[PDB]
Formats: C-alpha cells, structure tokens, sequence
C-alpha cells in the first residue's frame, strides 16, 4: 500500500526524468525521494526476472541497487494506471554538484580529484553492473555533505551496456562526445570517457569546456582558470576526438593526477563541513 508506507514531502525538482517529492518512510523515518514517471513519456522498456515489464530506468537500478556503493539505490517501485512511482535513497543534507560548483565556482584540485575519484568507482560499479549510465553530469551527482560520498542519480537515460555501436542518445548534448555530433553513432565506455572529461573540466574550472558543435568537435580545450600541467593532461586525453585515443577507466585511475586521493570523510571534514 504505496500512499500509507511514505509521508510525501515537497517536490525536489521536475523535468526529462519526471517529478521527485522528498519522503519520510513511515516505519522507520529513513529519508527517500519520491519519482513519479509518466507512462507516456516512457520510450525504453524492459522486463524483470518475473517477465513483468517496466521502465528500464527500474532494469538499471536494480542492476546496480545491490550493495554499498556511489549509485542512488532503489528502495522500491510501484506502477499506477497512468504512472511509475520509484522509492530512491535521499542523503540527508545533500547539495547536487551542479550547484555545489554554482555556489563555490572552481574546485581546489584536491576536492576535484577526491569527487571525480568517486565518480569514477560509481561509474565501474555501473559497467561491472551492465549498465551504461549515459548523462553523467554534475546536475546527475548528489554531494552527501556530512559524510563526503557522491552518488550518481538518474538512469532514465541509461541503457544495458553492449560492446556494439549505440545508434540512440537522449543524455545532455554538451556532455555529448564529437562522435555523436558527426556520425549519430558512439561505443559505451569511451563516450562515458568523454562525458567524465567535460565533468573534470567543469570541477577545475567552474563550468563545462563547450557550447556550440563546432567546439565539440574542434578538439582545442581552452582553460579559463589556474589547472596543474597533470589535470589539463588528464582532461584533454578523456576529451580525446578519436574515441579509441581516449583512457580506459584503468589508465584515468593511474595517472599521475589522480594519486593520493583523500577518503570522503577527510573529504567532507576540510572542503564540505
């Protein structure tokens, strides 16, 4: 019985992914946000073990819902006549990272290394999981502020992970690698590459590399703020024009910058408390 298990609270944000009410579940208070996703604006469907047959976004988290980690777990779901409802975790306080970086502009090298460190584990959790989230973004990671752990959110743009060429995109486009903009056409992990390379630029340097198409595919990274030689190196080999010039998640975790990252509670206890 959905409407008895949650005390519904204020809408937290709408738009692409649907309508998200924070929540208090009754039993035991744990904080949860409410989505609501209209059947008509469902244009992915998959199935469960049972073969009943739900949006994939509900495929894709249970996928990855299963341990500790950096994804948003679902707690449960629901379909109505006209709607799916999805029970998510909700971190208590949480800021999105789009407007953490609104807010404080420019990250300090070591909470952009710390933060994208995360991201990275959250995203191998995601590919070990067979899932390929396809809109990493700041506005997708929420910022636990007292324990310091990100959390990726937001797989309604998401699909199965599959070695073949992807002939669809409905993610953010400026997050969106040049292969798309020129062919309609991109392999999963290293338009992934891509998107986490626009996701450094804008931790170091307050907001994202491109605008315009022309950008995206001109292959010149311009830094508008102070960024070490080994983060503009790092960024510019993930904004790599061809998709096979760009690093596996192996060679991103080995590079030189990305050494001595701190744990999330040193994190949050210098840069978030």
């Amino acid at each position: 019985p959905l409407e008895s298990q949650y005390q519904v609270g204020p809408l937290l944000g709408s738009g692409g992914f649907g309508s998200v009410y924070s929540g208090i579940r009754v039993s035991d208070n744990l904080p949860v946000a409410i989505k609501h996703v209209e059947k008509d604006r469902i244009s992915d469907w998959g199935e469960l073990p049972n073969g009943t047959r739900v949006p994939m976004e509900v495929v894709l988290l249970k996928k990855v819902s299963s341990g500790f980690s950096g994804v948003i777990r679902l707690l449960d779901w629901f379909e109505r006549p006209d709607s799916f409802v999805l029970i998510l975790e909700r971190p208590e306080p949480v800021q999105d990272l789009f407007d953490f970086i609104t807010e404080r502009g420019a990250l300090q090298e070591e909470l952009a290394r710390s933060f994208f460190w995360q991201v990275l584990e959250a995203v191998r959790h995601c590919h070990n999981c067979g899932v390929l989230h396809r809109d990493i973004k700041d506005e997708n990671i929420l910022i636990d502020l007292n324990r310091g752990e990100l959390k990726l959110i937001d797989f309604g743009s998401g699909a199965l992970l599959k070695d073949t060429v992807y002939t669809d995109f409905d993610g953010t486009r400026v997050y969106s690698p040049p292969e798309w903009i020129r062919y309609h056409r991109y392999h999963g992990r290293s338009a992934a590459v891509w998107s986490l390379g626009i996701l450094l630029y804008d931790m170091v340097c307050g907001d994202i590399p491109f605008e315009h198409d022309e950008e995206i595919i001109g292959g010149q990274v311009f830094f508008r703020q102070r960024v070490s030689s080994e983060c503009q190196h790092l960024i510019r080999w993930c904004l790599a024009l061809r998709p096979s010039d760009r690093p596996t998640f192996e060679e991103i975790q080995n590079h030189p910058w990305m050494q001595d990252v701190l744990l999330p509670q040193e994190t949050a206890e210098i840069h978030l408390h």
